[PDB]
């Protein structure tokens, strides 16, 4: 079938930015038929997929435990009621989310309606490699569907695929375990090589047979009878597709793929690949797989057969995904090395400690983070993506030295130190105070990411030559920054002098010596690292549980 089918009707609205006009060109890439051909390979993978979630037992969530689940800034429902009132367990909010639970029982096949739009994300054009991208479309159901999703499927999407794809699943890593799975399982064979697998518009390629396939994993789960007629019902009305309406409310067509606002999207889409690429390694017979898998993004760790063997075998691999319905945007490449494998946007690099130690650690090309925090400097945004790349990219040259220098200096000067604000991490929303980073960046990257040095060449040359297109001041203006950053935090005392010493220990002459954050242990982080949830409308406050007097 068709992925969408058009009525003509407008995405309307809700250094450039993606917006509803480039909608347009994204509809043409994103709307074709799909052919589907399964084999054996498929078939078996599936059923060992399926003895997994077996093992899997899914709570049922309450009315209150999944208004807590939604963002504060979550699209208000066309019913009358926002995110506030969910939040609050107001009696309409509550009384409408009951009767489309309700609706989810008793109706078993009137499609639920979505909302279409065009998402607005900042990139970094350069006329020197093409033009500027479109903007990626969004499909969404009603605030109140929203909060049904998480009752039936929170507990289903956060424990299932660790359970299924086990030490594949990626979502279930910290930056630094990401890391010392990638260097475990390189190192683990004799002669390896690597690839990502990039998938021409995932979504797009999912077909109803794969969303019930998925479906057929979730009822493998030990589940209470409301749950599982609730996963039947909103597979058959929702997941395999249904009607798009713009902002103005106008029918814009009809889905027949993943729904990228929905809360199965990355479980779906990680289990989706997953089986498809295991089964692709079947039919190209590659030695020992290692397989990271984050939603559409694919690594394949394996044995090399030789220079000219591994390149058929990848021809195999991608004509077998093709067969599945999930065909390449660029042809994977066989690399030999590990930093030469770029997946989820990140690279592997080597520093070293304070003691000269090997430390490995993730890192990019610093363009769009940069790009994308010049834009929020620039104006006031929901979602400050310069938070999560401190958080994420803490070990890095670029993050420690600008994001957290620029930042600072900014935080010191509006007195905002303690102002918690919103950042996404693994698709789901966290509101983080900056004053809290030290002990953050402790417990995902450990102490070493406060006295990481050494850096690589090709590392210190594309950060400078990054600066330098971008017209960033170099980094010895940087270093000097953080010297008066670094003086005033410190003269601040508790978390912030912890900011000064921590995040600015680099730009000392002489560095002090750096023993663990007591308070770092007391932090939970317990629903950080465990799932992603790209789409899926979740919000987690961070708590310290068990604060001592004297921290
Ligand atoms: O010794 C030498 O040889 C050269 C010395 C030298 C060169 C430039 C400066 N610049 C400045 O002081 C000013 N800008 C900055 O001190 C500045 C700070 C952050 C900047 C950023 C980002 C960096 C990441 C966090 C968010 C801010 C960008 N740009 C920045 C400029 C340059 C800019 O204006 N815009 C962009 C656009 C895209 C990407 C980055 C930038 C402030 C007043 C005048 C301009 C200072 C010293
Ligand atoms: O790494 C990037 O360039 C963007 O990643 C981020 C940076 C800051 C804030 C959030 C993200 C993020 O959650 N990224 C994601 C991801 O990363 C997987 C990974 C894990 C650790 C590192 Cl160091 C790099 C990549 C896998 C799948 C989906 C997403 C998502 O966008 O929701």
């Amino acid at each position: 079938s068709m992925s969408y089918t058009w009525t003509g009707a407008l995405i309307t609205p809700c250094v450039y930015a993606t917006t509803s006009r480039s909608a347009s060109l994204r509809q043409k890439k994103v709307t074709f038929d799909r052919l589907q051909v399964l084999d054996d390979h498929y078939r078996d993978v599936l059923k060992e997929m399926k003895a997994k979630a077996s093992t899997v037992k899914a709570k049922l969530l309450s009315v209150e435990e999944a208004c807590k689940l939604t963002p504060p800034h979550s699209a208000r429902s066309k019913f009358g009621y926002g995110a506030k009132d969910v939040r609050n367990l107001s009696s309409k909010a509550v009384n409408h989310i009951r009767s489309v639970w309700k609706d989810l029982l008793e109706d078993t096949e009137t499609p639920i309606d979505t909302t279409i739009m065009a998402k607005n994300e900042v990139f970094c054009v350069q006329p020197e490699k093409g033009g500027r991208k479109p903007a990626r479309l969004i499909v969404f159901p009603d605030l109140g569907v929203r909060v049904c999703e998480k009752m039936a499927l929170y507990d289903v999407v956060s424990t299932l695929p660790q359970a299924v794809m086990g030490s594949s699943y990626g979502f279930q890593y910290s930056p630094g375990q990401r890391v010392e799975f990638l260097v475990n399982a390189w190192k683990a064979k004799k002669c390896p090589m690597g690839f990502a697998y990039d998938t021409r518009c995932f979504d797009s390629t999912v077909t109803e047979n794969d969303i019930r396939v998925e479906e057929s994993i979730y009822q493998c789960c030990d589940l209470a009878p409301e749950a599982r007629q609730a996963i039947r019902s909103l597979t058959e009305r929702l997941y395999i597709g249904g009607p798009l309406t713009n902002s103005k409310g106008q029918n814009c067509g009809y889905r027949r793929c993943r729904a990228s606002g929905v809360l199965t999207t990355s479980c779906g889409n990680t289990l989706t690949c997953y089986l498809k690429a295991a089964a692709a390694c079947r039919a190209a017979k590659l030695q020992d797989c290692t397989m990271l898998v984050c939603g559409d993004d694919l690594v394949v760790i394996c044995e090399s057969a030789g220079t000219q063997e591994d390149e058929a075998s990848l021809r195999a691999f991608t004509e077998a995904m093709t067969r599945y319905s999930a065909p390449p945007g660029d042809p994977p490449k066989p690399e030999y090395d590990l930093e030469l494998i770029t997946s989820c946007s990140s690279n592997v690099s080597v520093a070293h400690d304070a003691s000269g130690k090997r430390v490995y650690y993730l890192t990019r090309d610093p363009t769009t983070p940069l790009a994308r925090a010049a834009w929020e400097t620039a104006r006031h945004t929901p979602v400050n993506s310069w938070l999560g790349n401190i958080i994420m990219y803490a070990p890095t040259l670029w993050a420690r030295m600008i994001l957290m220098t620029h930042f600072f200096s900014i935080l010191l000067a509006q007195e905002q130190l303690e102002k918690a604000l919103d950042c996404q991490i693994y698709g789901a929303c966290y509101s983080i105070e900056p004053l809290d980073l030290p002990q953050i960046i402790q417990r995902l990257h450990g102490l070493s990411a406060f006295s990481l040095h050494s850096y690589s060449p090709g590392e210190i040359n594309r950060v400078a030559s990054c600066l330098r297109k971008l017209g960033v001041p170099p980094l010895r203006v940087w270093r000097h920054r953080a010297r008066s950053v670094r003086a005033r935090l410190l003269s601040q005392g508790g978390r912030a002098a912890t900011c000064g010493k921590y995040l600015f220990n680099w730009a000392v002459r002489t560095k002090l010596k750096l023993t663990p954050i007591p308070a770092a242990s007391q932090l939970d982080l317990s629903s950080w690292f465990v799932a992603g949830y790209s789409g899926g409308d979740i919000y987690h406050s961070l708590s310290r549980a068990r604060p001592r007097w004297f921290m």
